DNA sequence: TATAACTTCGTATAGCATATGCTATACGAAGTTAT
DNA sequence: TATAACTTCGTATAGCATATGCTATACGAAGTTAT
DNA sequence: TATAACTTCGTATAGCATATGCTATACGAAGTTAT
DNA sequence: TATAACTTCGTATAGCATATGCTATACGAAGTTAT
């Protein structure tokens, strides 16, 4: 009783031990759960196994994805475990209902998605077009897409790059030091090398932006309607802005998005990562080098990116034809 | 006791958490476990570790495989876990016998088996014997073998195919939209494409069967003693019937089975998957290309299917033959 | 008290859960320990931390290797843990003394050894010589050394091979199915392929021995002074005999062993394994293929086999010379 | 309390279980931990988790690296474990702050450093400036840099070399028998070979120093202000002096240090190991051949040393430059 | 002034790393239904 | 006391999966600020 | 008959797979000893 | 209250290791059995 209050207070005290995104989702699920409780006059904490089961079933009925329902159950599980109480998943009622919800939906044909690919051809086409622009905005967006495709870095890591994090090989190629990504330990970090062509795109961006006037400035910053860039060492270009670049670029070439409300109708933050992976896959690059390139320590996500590649349509056929 | 009553109720309520195949195996083990308990005067529920141990050794003496003995222990473990009772595997005595049983059987030379390969040489020899037959069942069976060997799909998957899953793509070859995954993080479906010679075979069956009349009709259907097919959209061919096509085709060429009681003396549901990988490998297709063929994410099984091929003899044989 | 008696009785009951070699060493250490106790009128079980420390220190003084002292402490640890009592290593006195004993000895220059290499050149030289012999004994020994070098299998696995475990690729190469080695799980097992030349050596051995007259016969058997081989399906050629073949062969070419009492003065059961590894290492075979060949899932033992190879003496030197 | 008294006695008795360097760091952390406790009025022993947490945050605010903060926690953990008390790391509060401290510092861009490379271009430039000097200390320092760069040995290892460790092997180049391992399962020693131009350098130092008179004399020795060397077999040159040769040689070419207080502004003990790997890699030597060079079993560190080389830019840079 | 180009924000869902049994084919044989 | 051609069963054994804990992206929408 | 060619056996030590912090270099600065 | 050239210290931070649990080989020596 007074012990649960402590563990909770201790978790909040050292919040920063967790990603801000984890806390955001924690509070978001809690809102959903509490709201569902208030409406069935149930106690939201500690949660009762039979109530959690009903809630999960309620989520499934709302039509949410299996992965989304796993998130809600998961946040609940952490709140309880980290407080010293047994997890809702510790009961057969909740554990069996999750299995059932996943089996049913998957049986109904539910399948997780992934970003629309941004490959070499796309990058070449975009470059052939924006190359001739003098606008600070265009020069920045081309440099960004360039680094994204070349390095496979996620939008959060690219937004974190500081001017001082850039070096150069003796061949003239730029180097980008990366320290906190989405996984890894000592603090030695890694260096991402840019091709001769892509370093040129970035160089032009540095020149027209003036972000180099201060090393602790972030590489990318905003550019206002009048074309003046606003370097900053305390503010990064929001990852939301970085997704807008991918989307605006897709609109530029293919026009306005559909009206189906669907996800992945245009390029997004992850497009260059999946497109590059599948360009290498097709190039014959080795599994280890690919994993090296994208920073993977496994091979699953990789395998998934080739799945559906047109270049993997099939062998058995010409195998029968002679 | 009130506790286990609640748990059993939990299990019945969310019984969809497990597939029916799992339930049959569960009931199957419980029946054998209980019969043994009656005959040997022991309580079957809850199961005591010293009793489970005497039974596991009883199975070993019955000459069952290690895989089979692990199934009985596994189901017994499930029954107890989903009942709120401790699992038999968590006791010292049971943990020791399983370890000792596994050690002894492997040391006595016990080995897992796998389907008798059905390769091209076989498909051709079959096609050259059936090809011209005008019998409905002959025209159907050839179309099945072709798809099985072409697509590498399992029998349950071939049973589900509806007429409305076959479209036209590239050269007017047939295309089959399927689903070969059952996990959240996986590909919802997939498109198996057929060669030309195989697409024809399917064309002739569809035209003599009549399953085309209704798009929701299953591609493969029953064909009675009069040589008449019976299209349906409510019932598909049993996987047992599909396995029967494989054995009947073997009889056709080699006659009555070897009677030794052994397994895989003729072709079975997986015969074509074993053969397709060996033929594919013999041509030297990309490892991943062979994996996309059968839907593998790893090579543990495919490696098993091609083990005895000369292409897989290794570096030492390579160094020795200078 | 009565509980410790049970766990022990349970361990002995299911002895077979452990390798016979483990039990042998268990009983051997127990003899050493009990003997040391009887001599200092100490109680051998349960063992007292301060007594175990004194015993370990006593072992070090006797001049035994660090690895040998780790074995004694280890058997003691298992006896106690498996009985339900805390392990002698659970105390700082014992845990600190082991660290110290290892540090001191290693500081004094103690270093673990490894078998004298039996490589390709050696195999060619031996073959060039024994090839022309008509003796059943010579024909058997050449076939054995051949399979050893070609497959890298340990002496225990080679001794276990049954006539029925041999198949052939369509290229004419022999195949040897291996099921229990020194690690691995399902019961599918593995197949070791022999080069065309080595299969010929084995074929000749089968022909002159007649071990094929029964499939459940072990491939290798003894050969008496009059040259008559004695096939058997219940007895294998002792691994001790297999080490004698390596040693006799070394004597045949280099003469009688030294008189230093040292280990690894002649070829032993592991020589072909370390020699083959280092022939591949030198051949440029890939780390994964090598590990594949020797059955390794890591890379440490491998790295150790090249260490000291003459072919790895060094780069920095010619790096400075121009 | 009687219990911890016994444990501390255990630790003192078998103090050889840890190296003196470990003990110094232990005493160093205990001193700082206690001083802080006095100033902040908390008991230093046993250490309470809420107190340890306030101290860990105190270190972070002192601006210490994550590695340093882990050392203080580590030693505190050792002190308690070897005392029979619970370890600070095993408490929720401490586990949370360490996680949060590590997250924050990495996110603020904290990075591990490594020695300023000392490459061939440097060795040549140094040799071309010293080569002809007739000063004892000059003739010694050149011999040290040469061996350091040639052998890739660490400073403690170069300090241990005795005259009786250098023999003649192949072309009359010098050979150095060393020991660079400190684990049971490892190579007891090793033979570092020197180029011709480097073997000469060592020859001249030995002839002007006189360490040869006694084989048990350390290769490298003191050289006073009069330019006279002082061979000894009881005392070796401090590793601090060896580090001093590296900095003095840097001063020689580039002058006074940068004063910013930063680390690795000039060469240090590991400068030659970083440079040797980069030069070696630049020539394209076998990865394993580079590993045997510096005595590595993996590539985690070597990969760090060569990160910014053009040869290590990756597959994407490769695909992009068509 | 309006407005580009963002930033912040909340709900929905993918990425990724580590630990752990459920689900499908095999096949003899009994049961079923239309020739 | 038909039988071809199935389908349904029960039990043995082969073929790959799924649950965990967090951290990060997806995208519409409301708020912000230098032009 | 003797004896090759083993087999069994007990003590010593390597092989191998999985989980977990100790040990060495960095460097300013204080202490030391022979020019 | 010299100073070059060290060595000894204390504290910060980089470089890889070691303890576990079993299972398998190394080799001299005593016992075995068909010649």
């Amino acid at each position: 009783s007074d012990e649960v209050r402590k563990n909770l207070m201790d978790m909040f005290r050292d919040r920063q031990a967790f990603s801000e995104h984890t806390w955001k989702m924690l509070l978001s699920v809690c809102r959903s759960w509490a709201a569902w409780c208030k409406l069935n006059n149930r106690k939201w904490f500690p949660a009762e196994p039979e109530d959690v089961r009903d809630y999960l079933l309620y989520l499934q009925a709302r039509g949410l994805a299996v992965k989304t329902i796993q998130q809600h159950l998961g946040q609940l599980n952490m709140l309880h475990r980290r407080s010293g109480l047994p997890r809702p998943s510790d009961s057969n009622a909740v554990s069996l209902v999750m299995r059932r919800i996943r089996k049913e939906n998957v049986d109904a044909g539910e399948r997780a998605k992934q970003a629309l690919a941004f490959e070499r051809t796309d990058f070449d086409q975009v470059r052939s077009l924006m190359e001739n622009s003098d606008r600070c905005q265009d020069i920045r967006n081309l440099a960004f897409l360039g680094i994204a495709y070349n390095t496979l870095l996620k939008i959060a890591e690219i937004a974190r790059i500081r001017v001082k994090d850039i070096s150069r090989t003796d061949g003239g190629r730029m180097l980008i030091h990366i320290g906190r990504t989405k996984t890894l330990v000592s603090t030695a970090g890694v260096e991402k090398a840019l091709s001769l062509g892509v370093t040129k795109l970035v160089e032009r961006w540095i020149s027209v932006s003036g972000v180099a006037d201060d090393p602790n400035n972030y590489l990318f910053c905003r550019v206002r309607k009048n074309g003046v860039a606003a370097p900053s060492a305390t503010s990064q270009l929001s990852t939301r802005a970085l997704e807008g670049i991918f989307e605006a670029t897709h609109r530029l070439i293919y026009g306005a998005k559909d009206d189906s409300g669907q996800r992945y109708l245009a390029w997004s933050g992850h497009s260059a990562r999946v497109g590059a992976a599948r360009d290498m896959a097709r190039a014959g690059v080795s599994i280890p080098e690919i994993m090296q390139a994208g920073g993977w320590t496994n091979v699953n996500i990789v395998m998934n990116y080739i799945r559906n590649l047109d270049s993997e349509t099939g062998a058995m056929v010409r195998l029968l034809e002679d």
